[PDB]
């Protein structure tokens, strides 16, 4: 029975393949055909391709060689080459425009998921030429979506020789009946067909993934379309900064470019981004995201106002001078996304951008206090609850896997109703002792924030909802600006305490403000619509953020 | 007696001053004399600027209202202004001509190195124009030299008010007679001198450094030449990577833009780059400057082979993997510089650009055992004594103070003679058991190194020289490649380990090769020379590496 499936690169995993592309120059320059194919092939185990592909030579040492073996070729069919025939011009044309193959990484990913053992195995070069950067990209997102890459030009071997093959089992740990193999090149799959391995001959995707998913006994084809790639805790780069004496603050960081600040909301973690931290770093950004004060790994002081927006954003401002960024672009939900309007309106210069998923920009009302204002909105009554020091406190604290499992739901599961929790005297008071879990987490996701709130708890988090005076006295000091930055605000249809309608006049404060709108959504955002997040936000950095 | 120096922005600590712009563009529009500069002050303290100044409104809403001003000026001069006057355009093009006034920073620089508190106060903005990141990136560079930035958009105040003394006094903790205060405009002056500040009207730098020099006593004018910018660790971005389950990668991060990895020599740390992290990062690039595995806050494991070139190679391309980078530019010193010659050989596809710093790159010899190589080399004797399990760890880790005061020496300061170790019985049977202080570091430095190797000691930074045969049986699979990436040579001049005519025949391997050299520098190239190492360095990025 198999618990292993082996994919090809070329023409398997990334497609169009390089031979497919020897075969188009020689169709569109009018060259017999083959004449390239073969000279490209040169030689065989002795030629300068077997040397390439084992590792011997680079990819620019063999460029010339490929030129001598192609006048050869010619002279020998009796042709002449074109007046300006390049192999660096074709081969960089080719490796640019091959493109990851998503159904078969899909299905790879769907195996993996079912408990197989995914491998790439790969005949390569090593890529010295001024545009390798490219083909590096591509390996770099699709490497990490098995257990393990092998390439010829590492090991030394090449296929079809049967060591390869030996050394492919070896690593697998798996006998070969034990084993899919994918390949699009015949002759290639012929040793694994030899050792006993089941094999594929990949000519379309469909077919391949047919065959694929009658040998497996797992569907792979016409699946629910699949979540975003999400995080591992554990395979991240995280991230520590002293933003004062006792304050240290700490973040995940993934990808290179533009520089993507993440701020959550309560009571949330870095984590909350799981699903936007890959895909944002794929779509060409430098994600930093926060762990935000009070919360998991970054520093949680008991006192209520370490807590008030003017410190919050202070700390963010020294959190980029330690880091050495003169700006970033700030992304917030809930809480974060009240954080990031105050750091677009008390410091733009260290703002490329600004986007709020739910969180709506109200100004505030210099004639009334925040108390009054919080009291003439019904929804907002849960709020007069977290004031007391301590009653929230100990009703969130008393079972965390509880508090997780009744929070985290998507719109349709909900067991909260936030009228009258004053008077009922608490949050959970109608909720279960043991929630059901929610269809957006799964167990070990509710345990990791089981986990990151054993440290600190909730009053760093809960001291977020007391600086009421102190951040209306602050935001008064604003009154006369108006957002002219970059600006995004995202709804969500059915967040019933962070309502749409709440944001209906926020271009009066912010006139360029550019919109995005998730149907059927619920407050947890991110991981209630990922894909849908994900679309948006990355439309709106390409466009508004580089 | 003084304790504190206060600077202004424009016109002391930034050159040159915004006012002379107003006053050009008159004289380039051949406007009435003062006409632009009347229109700006307009109003007074109820004026459209005093609000800008107070941050009542941003810049991008003052815009309109100067246009405003500048219309109702004209006409009471009987004046016409041009056909296209754009106050956007004369203000992006005032800020970013702005640079920082280098010798006054330096004052201020050496002030804050002999006890003072310095601050920067400034009459500022809000500044939400498209280009507000050169203001940024500006204020950025000048506000982490300072104890004290103080902004008047930020506190709601302004100078000429005598609240913004009276609050200034109060984050200095000082009274006005331990204080002096340097501004260009004789009217923010005259409330400073009011209340007992020593005073100083700043037009051209060097008399205002004579007048400051004069009061405080301490050397500013006609200074020796300042080393760089260096580092405090516990003002740094900590990273921290697991590479594989028992191994666990730290690095200190700062900067945005193209990826640069530093990676230090033995027995070091990250914080031998201390004089080039600032400086390249204020070059444009994101540096990472890595504890090499076997030190400070890297892992450790006690195995020799997990210290072999291919096991360090292949855990740093994952270290890439794991913080979502296709490509790093690759700079070594030391044992560093070999490791970055062999990722460029093994892994150019990851590898954006190399450099070294003393460490040449000589082929391996597939008919000579390592062994023989190295007893070949006087110099490289010192080598077998760090071949035997214990015995250089035992010397080493003795007394750790000894160690690097012995070790960390400029080139006319050296206790050690590397040729007959063996004989001898040791690197320090020759050398005082209290060793003075190099003229390279201070006692603090020495210290941090002392307090890094006292977690892992010297185990897993010799067993970097415990894997000769493995090295030399990997490298040999190399021979047939040639280095085609750019590339940059440093040498030198004393080092007498690390030779310059040991890089004599690295062209045969890198054809196009480039080359850097330092005059009158030891083997501890980066504090040695640390603005000749940063001057090489930059120009190479900048031309080679973006
Ligand atoms: C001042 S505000 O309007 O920006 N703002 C901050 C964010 C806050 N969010 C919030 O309170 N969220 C929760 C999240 C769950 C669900 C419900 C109750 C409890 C637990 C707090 C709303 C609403 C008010
Ligand atoms: C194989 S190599 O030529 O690249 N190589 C690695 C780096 C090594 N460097 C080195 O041994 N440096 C030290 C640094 C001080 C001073 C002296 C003795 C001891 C302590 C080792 C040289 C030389 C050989």
């Amino acid at each position: 029975t198999l618990r292993a499936a082996v994919f090809d690169l070329d023409g398997v995993l990334a497609l169009p393949a390089v031979f497919g592309v020897l075969g188009r120059t020689e169709e569109a320059l009018a060259l017999p055909r083959g004449l390239l194919n073969d000279a490209f092939q040169k030689g065989g185990p002795e030629g300068a391709t077997t040397r390439l592909m084992k590792g011997e030579i680079t990819l620019s040492q063999w460029i010339p060689l490929m030129e001598e073996n192609c006048r050869k070729c010619s002279e020998t069919a009796k042709v002449c080459l074109p007046k300006n025939f390049s192999i660096k011009e074709i081969f960089d044309k080719a490796i640019s425009a091959r493109k990851i193959n998503r159904p078969m990484l899909q299905a790879a990913l769907m195996l993996r998921k079912k408990g197989f053992t995914t491998a790439i195995l790969t005949n390569t070069w090593l890529d010295d030429r001024a545009e390798r950067d490219g083909l590096a990209q591509l390996m770099c997102e699709l490497k990490m979506h098995f257990d393990f890459l092998i390439e010829s030009c590492q090991v030394g071997m090449v296929k079809p020789e049967p060591q390869i093959y030996k050394f492919l089992l070896d690593t697998l740990k798996a006998s070969p009946s034990e084993v899919v193999f994918l390949d699009d090149i015949g002759a290639n799959l012929k040793p694994a067909r030899d050792l006993g391995m089941v094999t594929i001959l990949v000519q379309d995707t469909d077919t391949a993934l047919k065959e694929l998913e009658k040998v497996t006994g797992i569907q792979l084809l016409n699946t629910p379309a699949p979540l975003p790639t999400s995080c591992n805790p554990s395979d991240m780069s995280h991230g520590y900064v002293t933003v004062k004496p006792r304050v240290r603050l700490h973040f995940v960081e993934l990808g290179s470019g533009p520089a993507v600040c993440l701020c959550h909301g309560f009571p949330e973690s870095w984590y909350s981004w799981r699903y936007q931290i890959p895909a944002l770093a794929q779509a060409g950004y430098r994600v930093l995201a926060m762990d935000m004060k009070g919360y998991g790994e970054s520093s949680a002081p008991p006192e209520i106002e370490e807590y008030c927006m003017e410190v919050l954003c202070k700390e963010m401002v020294t959190f980029l001078d330690k880091l050495g960024l003169s700006q970033a672009v700030f992304i917030g939900h809930d809480w974060g996304g009240m954080l990031v309007w105050y750091m677009a309106l008390f410091y733009p210069e260290r703002v490329r951008a600004v986007a709020s998923l739910n969180t709506p920009f109200i100004p505030a009302n210099p004639n009334m206090s925040p108390l009054e204002s919080i009291k003439a909105n019904p929804v907002f009554d849960y709020q007069l609850y977290f004031q007391e020091p301590g009653v929230a406190e100990a009703e969130l604290e008393q079972n965390l896997s509880r508090t997780f499992k009744s929070l985290f739901r998507a719109s349709d599961e909900s067991v909260l109703s936030m009228h009258k929790v004053c008077e009922a005297g608490g949050l959970f008071v109608n909720s279960p002792e043991e929630p059901s879990l929610s269809r957006m987490v799964t167990e070990e996701e509710i345990q990791f924030y089981v986990q990151q709130f054993k440290k600190s708890g909730f009053r760093g988090p809960l001291n977020w909802y007391r600086n009421m005076e102190r951040n209306w006295k602050w935001a008064c000091k604003s009154l006369g600006r108006k957002i002219l930055i970059p600006a995004l605000m995202v709804t969500a249809e059915k967040d019933f305490v962070l309502v749409p309608q709440m944001s209906q006049h926020m271009e009066d404060w912010i006139p360029h403000l550019k919109r995005g709108h998730i149907e059927d959504c619920g407050h947890w955002t991110q991981m209630d619509k990922p894909t849908e997040v994900n679309q948006i936000l990355i439309k709106w950095l390409d466009s508004d953020a580089r």
